[PDB]
């Protein structure tokens, strides 16, 4: 079995481990804010910032066919400060093709291009979504399960608890095909649960990059924090 | 669509929507204690309890072939006193024929008859399982989803925090037939999930009885306690 495992229980300025783009960037504290907190401590519009793990991952082999199951951990929080406008846009765990460079921002969460569904992403993403832009359900904020599109397969609302830390679970297994999260906030002791077929040997490269993303929105003051505290993941390949 | 749905955030001793069989029974203080408490407060060995809703769930239709989707929560304790010898046997929901009486004890958690699989069972259930058992892996406590069968198909592992409150999630979804569920311990944080395929028509009769069963073991201070403090259920067939 090939395997490829990391966690990080807190962050670290300088860790030779994740690569930063856009506005991301590690506190001393140990957060990694991915997008702009300014001077005052609020969180900046118009931010897009990932972070992507500094190892390819192999999620099937291209000779004898076998696929890779995984599990992914993190805990983040969201900070809605602002009265108005509305809050926007949020973030989302991704896996896609390697050597990934942002893409574009606000509603596409620096995952996607368009609104348009293009087998060539050939990309896997969760998100957790807090603005409802022209493809979206209408409640915010949502966990979503997006192949190939920002327009997502599958969503599930969940009610945000402003500022408090919430805990994400991914499960994907090659032989059911079946992703699974779980969202959780121990805060309020809300669970909440999604799931959904995605065949990975289909949809993904067979060497993926692995990363989070957030962006805040397209007009003053349409944001809000997209901070993370820890972030594990495991996968085994078969051989 | 034909639906049903009900939630007890706490029970209460004569409540018209309860069947409840064995030893169970419902407290004063709330609490669905499925298997005996002795006088000392102390789990009694040898018991056997279950609880069922009073009313069927229409899970598929004969005649259009719809298929239901469902979700049920519920929070359970175990607390396991006895330093020797080990605990025993566990507790489990359970969805199968109506008029359901309870089945064999111990390891079979008052749900199956032996550990033959039988499609002749018609039943789905999600176990919460403390003794390894010579069907079991080796791992206990372990959630497993047993279809037809006491051998789960599936499996996990989970850290009893003992005597402490577990908050369960289970889901069914028929278009993707993925059942998923989720255990969370509020009290550490812990949480943990298992998803498997299963075809709902080709398992269950298409009415139910849907319950909750408890056993402890078959020698003197084997047992825990299988108290339940909430029970919510919905389930949706579309016409
Ligand atoms: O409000 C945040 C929200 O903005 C959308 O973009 C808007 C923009 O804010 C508005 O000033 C302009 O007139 O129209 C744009 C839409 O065409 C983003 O698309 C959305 O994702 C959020 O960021
Ligand atoms: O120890 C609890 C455990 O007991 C198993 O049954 C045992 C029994 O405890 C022992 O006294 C007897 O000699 O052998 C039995 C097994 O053949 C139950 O099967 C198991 O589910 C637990 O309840
Ligand atoms: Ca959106
Ligand atoms: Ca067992
Ligand atoms: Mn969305
Ligand atoms: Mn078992």
């Amino acid at each position: 079995v090939e395997t490829i495992s990391f966690s990080f229980s807190e962050f670290e300025p300088g860790n030779d481990n994740l690569t930063l783009q856009g506005a991301a960037l590690i506190t001393q504290s140990g957060v990694l804010q991915l997008t702009k907190i300014n001077q005052n401590g609020m969180p900046a519009w118009d931010s897009t910032g990932r972070t992507l793990y500094t190892k390819p991952v192999h999620m099937w082999d291209s000779t004898t066919g076998t696929v890779a199951s995984f599990e992914t951990r993190f805990s983040f929080s969201i900070e809605q400060p602002y009265t108005r406008p509305l809050p926007a846009d949020g973030l989302v765990f991704f896996m896609g093709p390697t050597k990934s460079k942002p893409a574009q921002g606000y509603g596409y969460l620096g995952v996607f291009n368009n609104s348009k569904q293009d087998n060539s992403y050939q990309t896997l993403a969760v998100e957790f979504d807090t603005f409802s832009n022209p493809w979206d359900p209408p409640q915010v904020p949502h966990i979503g399960i997006d192949v190939n599109s920002i327009r997502s397969i599958k969503t599930q609302p969940f009610q945000l608890d402003n500022g408090q830390v919430a805990n994400v679970v991914i499960k994907y297994d090659a032989p059911s095909k079946i992703l699974h999260v779980v969202l959780v906030y121990p805060s309020s002791g809300a669970i909440y649960t999604i799931a959904e077929i995605v065949d990975v040997k289909q949809v993904l490269p067979d060497w993926v990059d692995v990363g989070l993303s957030g962006a805040t929105g397209a007009q003053r003051d349409a944001a809000e924090t997209h901070d993370v505290y820890s972030w594990s993941f495991q996968a085994s390949l078969p051989e």
